[PDB]
């Protein structure tokens, strides 16, 4: 019975890796696009990693939130 | 029973390798776009750098958060 | 019986990994576009931020709706 | 027999987890492209938010309709 | 016999989840494109919100259409 | 034997859900882009949307044409 | 024996549900691009649009041509 | 044995109905881009349309070519 | 024995369908792009159509080459 | 026995159908690009259509080359 | 046993057909773009042929490299 | 039993090799776009190459982070 | 036992056929983008070409890495 | 048992040949964007190709690093 449950955890764990790529793929976009605003204006200079990047950073936390559910099975 | 649990753990492993892909994606996207933004205005950076730092962290964060869950099972 | 239930939990876990990639996409997009929008002028994220939540919400809504089904199996 | 039925519900459920990824993408797109349109808009804007709900709704509608099927499999 | 039937319903149920992926994408696309169109012209503008519903509908439609077949199995 | 045949019809049904993915994409696109075109200038009224329906129809048509063959198997 | 042969036909039907995706694709493309062209030019509407019928047709044509193949076994 | 062979031909048939979807998306894109080019000038119609048929044909062609293989099994 | 060989030829056949997808795209591409080029003006034609056949041919060529191998299995 | 051998040939055919997808993408690209280049300058052709064949050839070539290995099994 | 091993070689052979399609992609890109670049004529005269081969080669190289693996089994 | 578990960890390992290919593509994007951005702009713009490493690194980082988890099972 | 070991080698081979995809697509990108750069400035530029060897290498590197495992089975 | 383990190692090797796919993509991108940047400035020379190598190397590096893991299973 533990054999089956164990495979369940072991997979549950894998499939947090599948999530992880949708991942930061989004995270890159923000950052890039945010650095761009800064160059145009001094107020602009830095703002998107700033603050738009931050949402991407939050997404990474969510992905960890995944890595959470992954071990939470174990 | 161990044979099953083992495969579980085997899979749980493979799929933390997928996470990495997709994560590696978004990251790449930020960087490209930031290299461009930075090219335009040299002085403006600093706010931009801070934003990049915010984006870059959050991403690396949720990536470990997985790797964490990965061993947290074991 | 437990064999079946176990496979259910295992998949349930995995398929919360699918949810994220679609969500992890759109998030980065908003953020990127918002660092930029703001860059040009002061008063940024004003009436605009108003529609930002609107859609930031609708997105998290359907991503939750999944996360819902995910825990609803548990 | 309950084993089979159970798997049926399980699967009927997991297929709210595909819906969201496709839905989560398109939602993110609207938002991104609207953040831009708004940045241009001044006096005109807010008749706009009117169509925004319209579609923001339609989307959340079919995403719930899934989350519904998800818990209904329960 | 119930085992086979149960799988049939379970699958029939899954495949409302697929419907939602594709619909959920497109909805966002309409809305985005409409937020923009309206920004461009004031005189034409707000006539457009009319189109926004049109497409916001079409998207919520196909997502339901899936949820419809989903519960229709139950 | 009916158990097998039933699973056949069940799967056959699911794969009409795939068909809808692809069509469902393009429809949303037309609409979005037409909302914008319609906004910019008035020109002659009720000339453009006219073709939009035309194609919006043809697309939803073939998706039914399937749903038809789906229930026709029943 | 007939149970098997039947499922064959069943499936053969269902994978003509694959067609529908790919077709539904190009169709939406034509339409979108034409809605735009007409917006620029009054002439395309009520004339340019008519050709679109040429295409709106050819598209709905090959969608039956499939539903044809679907029953063309039975 | 004929039961199995039969199912093989039945699937082979209907999975030449999947072929159509990939072709259909490609065919539409041509048509769109032509409805537009034509909108600019009178010459494309009766000239540019010349291509329109070309591809409108090629598209409906490969859809039959399948329906052909479909009934070429029955 | 023919039953098995037949199923082999059947599958071999199907996978000419895959080939056809990719070839069928590229042909459609040449054409689409040429309809556009031509739209630009009437006088030029007769240096260009020349390479168009060249490539239109090469594309159709490799699509047959497959259909050839497809029946060659039979 | 033959069942095996048959499948061998079946596969050998089939995965020479994957080849076509990729191939068909690039061939179409050359051709498009030429139909466009030509649209620009009428006289210039005759330096051009020269490389058009070059690649129109190399494209048909590899498509066949595949169809080659496909029938070469038979 | 030889029946199984033979099918292994058979498939291995096929999947030199998968490779050609992927290569066929990038090769087509070069060619198209060169068709065009030359027409612009900045590198159009004296340069268009030269890189064309370079890439036409690299592409047919990796498609052969497969065909090589294909016969390397025999 | 160990024989089977071993083959599991073996395949699991391999599929971490898949992940890596995607990571390299992403890192390449940043770098390219930076080499270009730097070519065009005012002043030395040395910072640019500095960000290039930044992301070239982050990419190769998560690629090993996988290969790490791969051998970490071992 | 030899049966399994044999299949190992058969697979180990094939998946060095995947390599070919990714390189072939990847090398094509560099070349395409350089064919353009070159078109612009004859005496000027060519910095990219130096870069290409950089990249021409990296590509041939991982493609070799496969070719290695390919001949290593020999 | 060695039979299975052997097959495992054999595949484990191969699927580090998939890696190459993705990688090859990104490498090409770095290079393409740098060939452009360098074209722009003679000032954009002699340091510009310096980074080209830098990345061309890093790319080839990780491609081996795979081919390493490939033979490391051996």
């Amino acid at each position: 019975n533990p054999l089956i449950a164990a495979a369940s955890v072991i997979a549950a764990g894998l499939a947090v890796g599948l999530a992880s790529i949708g991942p930061g793929v989004g995270q890159g976009t923000a950052a890039g696009q945010a650095v761009e605003g800064i160059a145009r204006q001094p107020e602009a200079e830095g703002k998107i990693r700033g603050t738009l990047l931050l949402s991407l950073a939050f997404m990474e936390a969510l992905t960890i939130y995944g890595l959470v559910v992954a071990l939470a099975l174990l």
